[PDB]
């Protein structure tokens, strides 16, 4: 029998907070899949959400699939090149759509992120079913701040905008929460299939992504929890990663960069709103546990689960921007906040607020990397992930092979017995996978997927990498690097401290060779003006 699909994605988790990844977040039901399957410590995605879903769906880059850039900050520069759409293009083909033509029925609930129009929706790229959160965020309780001229750019680009199927919706239910409103409808589609046909079921959550937003009864679970702040979490999750084997107990964790105040330096009324916010995070994430354990547990009264290839993955690094601190998203998001909002203690976390935990919090989860989400650094791209699928031989462990979120469609297709097209499709013409199928790896017929000559490009925002093997150089422009290109053993330095550049120059060289084929091969076109901080 041809095995169902169900693929997890957390939006903006980080790697150490489930429970079976070094967290003191409850995530029962995410600890029993990864603990019996496999648990992934070199996987990676991009560095932000839009690129890895394009990714995550076509087996390709970002560039190619028509992410090039996130669409909310696509520039003039920028806007026409190819791969650039700002949506999922036609120069893909997307995995549900080749599924759904070999007998598959195609579920979704949760944030799409590839589209807002009617041709660029879930329905119209290949899911039978499907209830949608169009953009890349949104009130997770559908509360809406005032929309006009005026309204922060970051909150007009993020209204709860979902579609069911080819509907538009015009009201969301009574006691909607996000990731209570994508389990509900996942659960009702499985409950409602054909049970004679295998599923692929995409479950991407909205959680742990800013607006950090959780029911009360689990936020007061974490009371008191986060009171030794983030430094102190850090400590106590690389303590962790080490016992369990996830990171080698002598490794040396990048320093923590943040341009805010450190814990110990504030005032007692604003660390208590900052514990508050991870009180927050730490409820959404043992929620979007539950609603995993709702499909999982359907599942496996059902007789399925056995048979169901289950991959949870978070879509890039921990979220430790601070919103304040881009034009872009404003004008004046915080005086707008202020006049619409109630961040007071006692509201943090209910509809009416609007928090982020900042790159302090964000740090204590992605260490030992290197700096966290939207960088292409370690800390932004290598994400926790599991896979939990019987047949296969390779369960049960901690595996450190290389892999990236461009892998998931070539092995999907695999165990489906589905070969990917080539390069044509519905009469156009279409980019093949960049990854590789991890069929033989899982089986345990090899090591890993990849080897010590694969090499694999990332660029978003301005910044670069480019990794071949375990060696990987990185470019950070100013303000946030040196502007140069900083080569890194990853097998001797996962937190990219110490530059080599000078050392193994030869090395760097051939990094940056293959950093201009990746260029060539996917359509990267870097801007004047990376982003502006201010
Ligand atoms: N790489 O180190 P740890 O031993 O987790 C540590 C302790 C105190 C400050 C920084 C890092
Ligand atoms: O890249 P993110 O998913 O953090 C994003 C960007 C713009 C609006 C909403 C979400
Ligand atoms: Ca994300």
């Amino acid at each position: 029998k041809r095995p169902n699909f169900l693929v997890i994605v957390a939006d903006d988790l980080g790697f150490s907070d489930i429970g079976a990844f070094g967290g003191e977040i409850a995530t029962p039901n995410l600890d029993a899949l990864a603990i019996a399957g496999l648990r992934l410590t070199d996987f990676h995605t991009a560095s932000a959400a839009s690129p890895t879903r394009s990714m995550l769906l076509t087996g390709t880059d970002h560039h190619i699939a028509g992410i090039g850039t996130v669409a909310e900050a696509l520039t003039p520069e920028l806007e026409g090149k190819p791969g650039y759409e700002g949506h999922l293009n036609e120069r893909v083909v997307a995995l549900p759509e080749l599924l759904r033509e070999a007998g598959y029925q195609t579920l979704m609930a949760g944030k799409w992120h590839l589209g807002l129009k009617p041709e660029q929706t879930p329905h119209a790229r290949g899911f039978e079913r499907s209830f949608s959160l169009l953009p890349g965020a949104a009130n997770h309780y559908g509360f809406e701040p005032p929309y006009d001229e005026s309204t922060p750019r970051i909150l007009k680009g993020t209204p709860a905008l979902y579609v069911e199927d080819e509907r538009y919706l015009d009201t969301l239910p009574e006691g909607f929460y996000s990731s209570d409103a994508f389990g509900d409808k996942l659960l009702q589609y499985l409950k409602e299939r054909d049970q004679s046909r295998p599923f692929f079921a995409y479950l991407p959550f909205s959680a742990p992504h800013w607006p950090l937003q959780a029911p009360r009864e689990i936020v007061e679970k974490y009371r008191g929890r986060y009171d030794a702040g983030p430094e102190a979490l850090r400590q106590e999750r690389l303590a962790r990663l080490k016992e369990l084997g996830l990171v080698e107990a002598d490794v040396e964790a990048h320093p923590v960069l943040a341009l805010t105040r450190e814990w110990e330096a504030l005032e007692d009324e604003e660390r208590a709103k900052s514990a508050r916010a991870m009180e927050v995070y730490a409820a959404m994430v043992e929620r979007m546990d539950w609603n995993i354990g709702r499909v999982v547990d359907y599942l496996r009264r059902q007789g399925e689960l056995d048979n169901t290839f289950v991959l949870f993955m978070s879509d890039n690094g921990a979220e430790g921007a601070l919103l304040e601190a881009f034009p872009k998203f404003g004008p004046d998001l915080l005086d707008f906040l202020d006049r619409h909002y109630d961040n007071s203690l006692e509201n943090i976390g209910s509809a009416n607020s609007y928090v982020w935990y900042g790159p302090r919090w964000a740090q204590a989860a992605t260490a030992p990397s290197r700096l966290y989400k939207a960088f292409t650094t370690q800390g932004g791209i290598r994400v926790p992930a599991l896979v939990r699928y019987p047949r296969l031989s390779r369960q049960g462990a901690i595996s450190h092979a290389f892999a990236t979120v461009m892998d998931v469609t070539p092995t999907l297709l695999d165990l489906a017995g589905v070969r990917h097209p080539g390069k044509r499709w519905r009469g156009r013409e279409i980019a093949e996978p960049r990854g590789r199928s991890w069929l033989g790896w899982l089986s345990g017929e090899t090591e890993a997927a990849h080897d010590e000559n694969t090499v694999t490009g990332w660029g978003l925002f301005g910044m670069r990498a480019i990794r071949q093997g375990d060696w990987k150089a990185v470019y950070l422009p100013a303000p946030v690097g040196p502007a140069t290109w900083q080569l890194y053993d990853l097998a001797r330095d996962p937190g990219e401290i110490h530059d080599l550049a000078d050392s193994q120059p030869g090395k760097l060289a051939e990094l940056i060779e293959h950093w201009k084929r990746y260029v060539s091969d996917t359509g990267v076109v870097e801007g004047a003006s990376p982003f502006l901080v201010r």
